[PDB]
């Protein structure tokens, strides 16, 4: 019975990270996180790893097609944070930003990490941004990454 | 009037198995029981038996398309747990995974089982992965190979 | 004053586990229990261990009769797991399948363990199978040995 | 170390359904279950099924009796249903047809299957007989069989 | 000013992972993080990791001490898992084997994992152990390793 | 890969057994389950086995190196019961020679069993010394044992 399990390193591979800067009190540890992971864990070089600035969350998918699309990029890394507040806005932006970067995934072959942070408060997005429970950031490189050989093991 | 009931025994198709590691400690019991069931049940050698490991429930779609669009497999049975938190992460990553695993199945033709936990404790998965009510990850695998020979029907 | 005081070691006698594979998920670690403790501590050379897979609990009987009717085995560990719920339907099974293995102990002279966790949850069966309170499979091979060595004794 | 799995095919096996005609509305599900089980998963010849049908469940045993006692048969499985009400009848019915059907068991050496649903009311055996929680007939046939080939495995 | 952050690849030095088997059930799952973290992550060969079996968790220092000790090995993983209950013997286990394995490091220069779940129910293990909140077995490897490198460098 | 289980026979080592006389109506039996254990299941000769009485759990330390110390030993197994009451003088003594035994432990290379009961009422003693919940009199016994034999295979 034959078994595919792969590794976190992948010395090569050109990344391409995408963020917003709605929230960046809370998305820069997302990136800090992410690039960390993606060259000391990932043994990626600096260079090789380009990081796109959108607004928000909302714009996170565009900005990963037309980058998946270009084909330069082995993964794309999406990191956002949308909060909920007095309407139901979250819902629609952190979906039509959930659906948005996954479609992009079905459509380009390339893997994209749901690096977006759909919270309820502060709280616990800090908590999933380096405190408490993880730095999704970096996880979503990582699972970024990791993808990237499964998805080459095939 | 012509009827089409098809058994689950099928002990040529070559199946493939993805799974999250997220979980493992639910998502392994899952595995156990699709294998079992496979082999024991549909009469599958254990070598047209692969198994991919993606980190989340999430990446479980992007893995079981570059499988089943492969096509050296005759079916994929997808296997994850998600169990609700703080926030509706949940929502959207049980749901993209949902969707997703649907979506490699209408543009695939290659039936795939939805052998995807979405509890709400650690107390229902562990009822829905072995115990009390059953162990859904062998069920999915029975539901693969039916699917196999249904489609296989027409 | 004549006293009789067995140990648990047994290199030879060969050993037979039977198991249900309904509520596998706890089911599974008594085995494990079970044969650690055979070979590990009973000296049991681990080709003289036979394990026999039986659907539900309430099978275990017939199967463990089959067995030390036979004769080639010295005890028979049975191991299963059954969880009250809705109805008293864990009334019947827990019990036919307690008077079973009594049974079948009885009218074969052959020494029986019953490794059969009879609870109300899956917390009390985790508990009782190699958590907080013990590991009931294994102990079962324990008394299954050591009950060897004692009516052998006489 | 040598271990025995079995599987649910077993097309030569004849095999003996009896079922209670009391309770009909719910064990005529039952029957279907079982038969489908038989059949379609366990390749069973449909004239290899007998069908006896006792009056109430209390007589289940009887009727199995002379089936396995017969010889012609694999194994019986036996179909019934018993919903408890303002005495406690339903303890002696479901009790005497327990530990009936399971001394059939232990004296014919031929496989019975326990599908008999002990419950409190319509609700959960119409939830144990097809909808939610499984079809027990069904179950009991498929537990059926691998019995055979378990105790033929011996 | 020079910075020193190292990676968790590693794939020469040979670990010692050290297991108390009460509370298997859990701390199976322990090992399987650690292992899997090891080999796949920290690029470990396979035996260039022994595996040391100690009843309970109190006894995990001084195994952890006789390795580190000897010599033979980089880094051992210390693996175990304590959960509260009636008296406070958890808190002299617990402690006793925190201060444990925090001695037999300063004394050996051997990095040590502190890989032992101090809970309060079989609820909260299990979350630390693969599911929810991570696999703290797997965790303790990968700070093992990091810890391997780290020291080397300097 | 290399992996180090340890049986609980040791027919030759020579183990001592130390004892506080204060409790004693709960620490005898402490007594006659390590013996038991010792002899029947290690297969240790009863002559092999000192066993000093020092007066309270706060002196097992003393006791223990002065022993372990010696070297005639190859393990020692400690026994005593601390049961809180009006003051914190539980705290200390409980503490002082669980740190305490441990230490000896350390700085002897001699394994040492922590058989000392830590409670809160003879209710609970009575449970953890030979009924309900084992007898960790025993336990510590074995696991002073598969100590032996585990230091031993390195």
């Amino acid at each position: 019975m034959n078994i595919i399990k792969a590794n976190v390193a992948a010395p090569d591979a050109r990344v391409a990270i995408t963020i917003a800067r709605f929230n960046q009190f809370i998305n820069d540890s997302l990136l800090d996180g992410a690039v960390d992971a993606l060259t000391r864990i990932g043994q990626v070089k600096d260079d090789n790893i380009t990081v796109v600035w959108v607004p928000g969350a909302y714009e996170l998918p565009l900005a990963t097609e037309a980058l998946a699309k270009s084909g330069k990029y082995d993964a794309v890394v999406a990191l956002g944070t949308v909060i909920r507040g007095g309407t139901a806005h979250f819902e629609y932006v952190a979906g039509g930003a959930s659906n948005g970067l996954a479609s992009v995934a079905q459509d380009s072959g390339v893997p994209v990490a749901f690096g977006v942070l759909t919270t309820e408060s502060i709280e616990q997005a800090i908590e999933r941004a380096g405190t408490k429970a993880g730095n999704k950031g970096a996880e979503a490189a990582l699972t970024a990454l990791e993808m990237i050989n499964v998805l080459k093991a095939i």
